């Protein structure tokens, strides 16, 4: 497992525009175009983001390349981030990966905001940070995919991703 596995399973894959949990206008693995009520503006936002007119539907390929450039922006996030870097740095590389899809879910200024879970995962304790964690609109709103984002940070495994 890797972290463009992991949120391929947490994000689906769909090349028409779709909306997200939220209802907001996404395309390809969670690539969210914008959230506006208006298809035409996220027909816009989709238009701009693959360089052609697209029409509300797109490629494997570009699916892929919008996935691997959201990936890249959600490290470079937390990388200039002061509240994110250090709990990013003191953690292993499978927790990096769980503190990867928080950010590429609700974005780095949401993750950092986390100050208390972010506090127990510095400082390694593993149970207290699951158990705060859960305690988010996060957690009650998307509960299966937090659940697994939470168990991958408290046991530092991929248990909870492996069977998918």
């Amino acid at each position: 497992m890797n972290i463009f596995e992991m949120l391929r399973i947490d994000e689906g894959l769909r090349l028409k525009i779709y909306k997200d949990t939220e209802g907001y206008y996404t395309i390809g693995i969670g690539h969210l175009l914008t959230k506006s009520p208006s298809l035409n503006a996220a027909k816009s936002e989709l238009d701009k983001a693959i360089g052609r007119n697209c029409n509300g539907v797109i490629t494997k390929d570009e699916a892929e390349k919008l996935f691997n450039q959201d990936v890249d922006a959600a490290v470079r996030g937390i990388l200039r981030n002061a509240k994110l870097k250090p709990v990013y740095d003191s953690l292993d590389a499978v927790r990096r990966c769980a503190a990867i899809n928080m950010v590429f879910q609700m974005g780095e200024t949401g993750v950092a905001g986390f100050t208390n879970s972010l506090r127990m995962l510095q400082q390694k304790r593993w149970d207290e940070a699951a158990v705060n964690l859960a305690k988010s609109r996060w957690y009650n709103q998307t509960p299966n995919r937090a659940k697994r984002v939470i168990t991958t940070f408290r046991t530092g495994t991929w248990d909870a991703y492996k069977n998918l």
